[PDB]
C-alpha cells in the first residue's frame, strides 16, 4: 500500500521495494550546466499518427490513458533508442500548488506537473517482460507550466468527472496524443526507473526541454480527482510525485547545444 501521504509516501517505499535506494532511480534533477551535448544522438521520431486510445482509468495513484499496443500503431524510435518502442499509456504527476508537481526538476526548478508517455521495447514481446529489462521502456517526459490553456488536453480534463475515484474507468477512444507535445523535441536523456512501485530500473528517460502550457482551470480539475475509492473519505489526488533521487554513477545527455 505505497502511496503519497505522510505515512506511506516516497520516503517509506524502500521498505517494500528495496530498489528504491538503487543505482539508477528516477526522477532526478537535471542540471543544465552539467548535462553534456551528445553529437551521437540520432534524431527523435515520435510516430503517433495511428494511435488508438481505448480507455482512461483512475488507478488510485494517477489516471492512465491506455492505448492499443497489440501492433506498431504509435511508436517512439531514434534518439538514444535502439529499435522500436510502443506506446501503451500516458499519465501525469501534479501538485497541490502551481509551484510543485513535476518529478524531474531543471536546475532544481519544479513545474506544475509532468506528463509521462510510456513505451515498451517490442523486442521483448510484451510490457510485463519489458519491465524486467534494463532497456525495456522508454518514457517521454513533458513538463507542464500554468499559463495559456492547452487545447489538446481538454478532452482529458472533461472526462475526469467520470473517473473521480480509484477503480473507475471510462471509454476514451479517438484521442490524439500529438496534441500534448511542445513545438521542440529537444531533450535530455539518462537511464533510470519507474517513479512508482515497483520502481523497476528499466527506463530510458527522454525529457523534453520545452514545457507545454496548461491553464489554471485545467490543472485545477486534475486536483479534483480522488486517491480513494467511491464512498470512502475523500482524499484529493494531489502531490502524486516522487522527489528527485541521487544521480549516482550517471551522466545526463542533451540532444541540443
Ligand atoms: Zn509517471
Amino acid at each position: 500500500h505505497c502511496g503519497y501521504g505522510k505515512h506511506n509516501g516516497p520516503e517509506h517505499w524502500h521498505k517494500d521495494f528495496p530498489i528504491a535506494k538503487g543505482e539508477r532511480q528516477s526522477p532526478v534533477d537535471i542540471d543544465t550546466h552539467t548535462a553534456k551535448y551528445d553529437p551521437s544522438l540520432k534524431p527523435l521520431s515520435v510516430s503517433y499518427d495511428q494511435a488508438t486510445s481505448l480507455r482512461i482509468l483512475n488507478n488510485g495513484c494517477a489516471f492512465n490513458v491506455e492505448f492499443d499496443d497489440s501492433q506498431d500503431k504509435a511508436v517512439l524510435k531514434g534518439g538514444p533508442l535502439d529499435g522500436t518502442y510502443r506506446l501503451i499509456q500516458f499519465h501525469f504527476h501534479w501538485g497541490s500548488l502551481d509551484g510543485q508537481g513535476s518529478e524531474h526538476t531543471v536546475d532544481k526548478k519544479k513545474y506544475a506537473a509532468e506528463l509521462h508517455l510510456v513505451h515498451w521495447n517490442t523486442k521483448y514481446g510484451d510490457f510485463g517482460k519489458a519491465v524486467q529489462q534494463p532497456d525495456g521502456l522508454a518514457v517521454l517526459g513533458i513538463f507542464l507550466k500554468v499559463g495559456s490553456a492547452k487545447p489538446g488536453l481538454q478532452k482529458v480534463v472533461d472526462v475526469l468527472d467520470s473517473i473521480k475515484t480509484k477503480g473507475k474507468s471510462a471509454d476514451f477512444t479517438n484521442f490524439d496524443p500529438r496534441g500534448l507535445l511542445p513545438e521542440s523535441l529537444d531533450y535530455w536523456t539518462y537511464p533510470g526507473s519507474l517513479t512508482t512501485p515497483p520502481l523497476l530500473e528499466c527506463v530510458t528517460w527522454i525529457v523534453l526541454k520545452e514545457p507545454i502550457s496548461v491553464s489554471s482551470e485545467q490543472v485545477l480539475k486534475f486536483r479534483k480527482l480522488n486517491f480513494n475509492g467511491e464512498g470512502e473519505p475523500e482524499e484529493l489526488m494531489v502531490d502524486n510525485w516522487r522527489p528527485a533521487q541521487p544521480l549516482k554513477n550517471r551522466q545526463i545527455k542533451a540532444s541540443f547545444k
